[PDB]
């Protein structure tokens, strides 16, 4: 899948988008393409445990150094634990081994200091994090469910990518959202600010697949 979206970005920024004639970019509006799962808030603590996040449904998983995966399911009290050979398996806060003590511990330490901290991204609008990485100007989160998330630091813009929609939504400096269809950029264009960053997204997911 990752492969497949980077060969639909590039057929989209190889048309140009915003040099064509007329640029029309809300020809390519879709906003039943809207994604279902995107990262809302996130903690990079990868000197010590990982990357601790929470997704839209107010789910919240931590990516462990060791590469394993806890996820605390919006109920409060389910847990999906994903080993290193990708094995799952399902227990609950109020019942579970001892041994993933220790993990839930410090998921619940992610957990608050999100609550208690940081604000909720596309709040106004299950899958893991399989890897992420951060630039000086962003950081990139691919989900097991296929999406590619990119946030930028220096105007809190974000992309969501879903290849398996072609898809692609924009949250601007204000907050507002937009969802494009990918083949409808290719045709119709789009402006500079989209157009820029869908560049730099693709270069991200070339990232991505080293």
């Amino acid at each position: 899948h990752l492969s497949d979206m980077l060969q639909q970005l590039h057929s989209v920024n190889a048309s140009k988008p915003s040099e064509r004639g007329l640029v029309r970019q809300e020809e390519a509006e879709d906003p039943a393409c809207i994604p279902i799962f995107w990262v809302s808030k996130w903690v990079d603590y990868s000197d010590k445990y990982g990357l601790g996040y929470q997704l839209c449904d107010n789910s919240v998983g931590v990516l462990f150094n060791d590469s394993t995966r806890l996820i605390l399911y919006n109920d409060g009290d389910s847990l999906q634990y994903i080993e290193r050979d990708g094995t799952e398996s399902y227990l609950t806060v109020s019942s579970h081994p001892n041994s993933l003590m220790k993990k839930i511990t410090l998921l619940k330490y992610f957990r608050n200091y999100m609550s208690e901290h940081l604000l909720k991204a596309g709040a106004n609008i299950l899958p893991y994090l399989r890897t992420w990485f951060r630039t000086r100007s962003a950081i990139i989160l691919h989900l097991s469910n296929g999406s590619v998330q990119i946030n930028f630091f220096q105007d809190h813009t974000k992309l969501i990518l879903c290849p398996l929609m072609a898809a692609v939504t924009y949250i601007d400096e204000k907050r507002d959202f937009r969802t494009y269809r990918l083949s409808l950029l290719e045709e119709y264009g789009c402006c500079k600010e989209l157009a820029s960053r869908l560049r730099y997204a693709r270069t991200m997911v070339d990232k991505l697949l080293s």
